[PDB]
């Protein structure tokens, strides 16, 4: 069985950076990490010093 | 990082009371709870005395 | 065997309104309805005197 | 022909209200406003005082 | 209030197989389990001596 | 012309028995039957002592 | 309170025509329809002398 | 840059000119129109003479 | 076993013609050609001479 | 590099068996089929003497 | 009231630098740039010397 | 007439590059790429020492 959550990941640099903030957030926190999905992706413009890219993804793990 | 939890709230009153009791649920529970998007709204009408209205939402909220 | 009819309620208050609307219809026609879904909202404005909340809701009935 | 503007209206008390919000706002600066559809909702929590409903309407108008 | 958890069961078997592995393991670990909503479907091919379905489901519960 | 009707069908044993369950039901009420697409699945779970795998379709029908 | 029906019109000249086939049917059986919305176009090709255009409508009619 | 304007164009006669009815008012006001993409078709029947045939489209045009 | 292959017919005079350019195309180079599904519809203005309307088709052949 | 084919499976027995007839197919004639993404289910009845399930999938095969 | 243009920025090296043409061109013309939210990538290879990635994002701004 | 293929590439370093490996392979097999679509974006990571990036393109091609 897999599970997913659903983590949005962020960073000043790209989208791609943005995905891996979130897996490596998974990762210190879950065993199996297996993939992930992206589902969004966004930018946060006005209430931050520097651009802010953003991504979305179901990141899944493998149960037990 | 954000991290999304989909509840479902209730109420028999409407769909916003509905989308508040799901938040309210997922501010008992967690830290730093940031926005809510609506995925789905209904009704049950044929098991329950009054309608009860449900809103579900993906619940926000910042990891650390 | 359940089956839905897809009904636009309309209300001048909301929403919630607007969709009780059209479960009411459902309930004075059909036996044995149990929950509806909603599908779209919309808001009438250029025909009539006061705006005009509409929910469409698929409607389900339980069958026999 | 009609045109459509992507308006997202906010209110402190329900989705309906921030619907309204959003159709105040074209009908202040267009004319011929006739409908709104409902694209998305949500709520604003961890940056706001009072949680804030959002409801984003694609509002539309007749052109001429 | 319900929440959701997204799960993929596996059945060398059937895509029905598949979401009752799913759900059978939220049972051992949750408590008032409701209902699955399916939400994707698929075969795992060249990694498996055997073809493995997977069915992916939305496993409601109700909290409290 | 053609024709849908929305019909959930239910089974305690598979999405697929389910999907005939409603074609079945169409079949007793309707003339010229012809296809059917399947639109959701589903599974009842805690209100029901077998689990209850649904299908939903859209049953078309050729009219006249 | 609208009700829709989803209907299938055919064509052996073009998808407008086929959309006018299905809104044709509507007005023969049903009082106060209102307005069609396109859900689907297709042609069929392989059981036909003629190509055949279908558009499958939503047909819009107001109860009572 | 590419920018869209999201046009409703219609025609008495057939999609395809009502698509046309919205790119025609586009190219009367803007500069280097380039594209459009059908985002929805409908018909207005129950508040005119003659069907009105209506086609959505996100006309693109680039700036500068 | 039915395979479709995805193909964005031209026409300067329709979305009807458009699709039947795809269908023409796949009748020439494919035996069993039996239906085809619309999935998209644009319009090239700002590269073309003449206005060249475009249907992209899932054109499904029956294979063996 | 993966690739994907998009076949609709047929089956007298059920959904499964659908998706192993498009399978079967596939690796008939590919080398490396790796996955397949279940995309569409339907039920052909009006035009065969048993009831026939279909099961649509992408199915996915590195290339080289 | 938040208000969104669509726009698709360019560029020759990446999908987030795309993202970045965009918003660029939209903190050029409007005030209060606060997010953006992306809804298609592409590639442009067959008119253009070198590859252009577009990235189309809605582009939120504040109102007043 | 244009064609499109579904096609999934890989890289270790970037979504944008993992496009490209896609369109790389599609231009060293056919004539005239004319440009590309993402239809999804993964990440691969617990089968592989380094993650993976994918990108997933329609690539389109003009026939003849
Ligand atoms: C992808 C994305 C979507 C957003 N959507 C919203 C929104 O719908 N409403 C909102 O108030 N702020 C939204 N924001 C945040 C907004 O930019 C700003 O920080 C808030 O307005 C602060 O209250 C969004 C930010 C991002 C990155
Ligand atoms: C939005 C919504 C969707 C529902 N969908 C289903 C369903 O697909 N099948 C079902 O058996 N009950 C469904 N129910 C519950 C139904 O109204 C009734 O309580 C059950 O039939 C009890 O077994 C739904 C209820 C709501 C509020
Ligand atoms: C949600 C919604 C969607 C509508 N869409 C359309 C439309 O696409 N075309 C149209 O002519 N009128 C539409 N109307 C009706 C419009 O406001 C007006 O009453 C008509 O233009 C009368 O011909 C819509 C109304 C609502 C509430
Ligand atoms: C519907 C909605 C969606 C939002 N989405 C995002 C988002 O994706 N990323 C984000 O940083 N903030 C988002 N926000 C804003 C968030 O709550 C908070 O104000 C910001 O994090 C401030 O930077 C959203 C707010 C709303 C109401
Ligand atoms: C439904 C489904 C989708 C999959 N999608 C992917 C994918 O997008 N990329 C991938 O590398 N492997 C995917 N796989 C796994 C693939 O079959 C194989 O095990 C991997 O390529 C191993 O690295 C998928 C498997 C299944 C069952
Ligand atoms: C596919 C499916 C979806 C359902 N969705 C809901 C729902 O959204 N809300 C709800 O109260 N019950 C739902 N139910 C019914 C639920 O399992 C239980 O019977 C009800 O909670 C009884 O009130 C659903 C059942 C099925 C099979
Ligand atoms: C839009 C459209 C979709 C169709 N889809 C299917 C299908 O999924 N399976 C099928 O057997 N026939 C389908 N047909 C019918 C097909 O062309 C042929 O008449 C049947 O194969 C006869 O059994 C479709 C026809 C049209 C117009
Ligand atoms: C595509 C389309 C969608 C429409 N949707 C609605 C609607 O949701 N509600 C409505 O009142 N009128 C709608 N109308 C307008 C309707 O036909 C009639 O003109 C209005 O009811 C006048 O108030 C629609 C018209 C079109 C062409
Ligand atoms: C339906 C449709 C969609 C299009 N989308 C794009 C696009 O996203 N980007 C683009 O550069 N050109 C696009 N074009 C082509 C555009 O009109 C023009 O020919 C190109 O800009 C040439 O580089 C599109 C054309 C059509 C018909
Ligand atoms: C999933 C599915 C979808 C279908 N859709 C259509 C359709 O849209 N139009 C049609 O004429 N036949 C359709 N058919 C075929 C239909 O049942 C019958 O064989 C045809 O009407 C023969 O011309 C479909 C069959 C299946 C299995
Ligand atoms: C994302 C994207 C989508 C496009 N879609 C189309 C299309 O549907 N039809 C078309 O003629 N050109 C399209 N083009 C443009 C195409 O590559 C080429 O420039 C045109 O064919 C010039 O007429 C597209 C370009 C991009 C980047
Ligand atoms: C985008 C993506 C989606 C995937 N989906 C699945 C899946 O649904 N099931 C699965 O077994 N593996 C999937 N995999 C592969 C998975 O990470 C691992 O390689 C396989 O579990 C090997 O059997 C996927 C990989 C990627 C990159
Ligand atoms: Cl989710
Ligand atoms: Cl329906
Ligand atoms: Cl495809
Ligand atoms: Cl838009
Ligand atoms: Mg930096
Ligand atoms: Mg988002
Ligand atoms: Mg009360
Ligand atoms: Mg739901
Ligand atoms: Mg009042
Ligand atoms: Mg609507
Ligand atoms: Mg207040
Ligand atoms: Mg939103
Ligand atoms: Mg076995
Ligand atoms: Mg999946
Ligand atoms: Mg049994
Ligand atoms: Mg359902
Ligand atoms: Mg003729
Ligand atoms: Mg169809
Ligand atoms: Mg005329
Ligand atoms: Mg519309
Ligand atoms: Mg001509
Ligand atoms: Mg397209
Ligand atoms: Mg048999
Ligand atoms: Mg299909
Ligand atoms: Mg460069
Ligand atoms: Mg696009
Ligand atoms: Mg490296
Ligand atoms: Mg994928
Ligand atoms: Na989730
Ligand atoms: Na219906
Ligand atoms: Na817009
Ligand atoms: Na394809």
């Amino acid at each position: 069985v897999f599970k997913k959550v659903l983590l949005t990941g962020t960073s000043e640099e790209s989208f791609t950076a943005a995905a891996d903030d979130a897996i490596d957030r998974a990762e210190d926190t879950l065993d199996n990490v297996v993939w992930a999905e992206v589902v969004d992706q966004g930018v946060e413009i006005g209430a931050v010093e520097e651009r802010t890219y953003q991504t979305e993804v179901q990141v899944a793990f493998e149960l037990d």
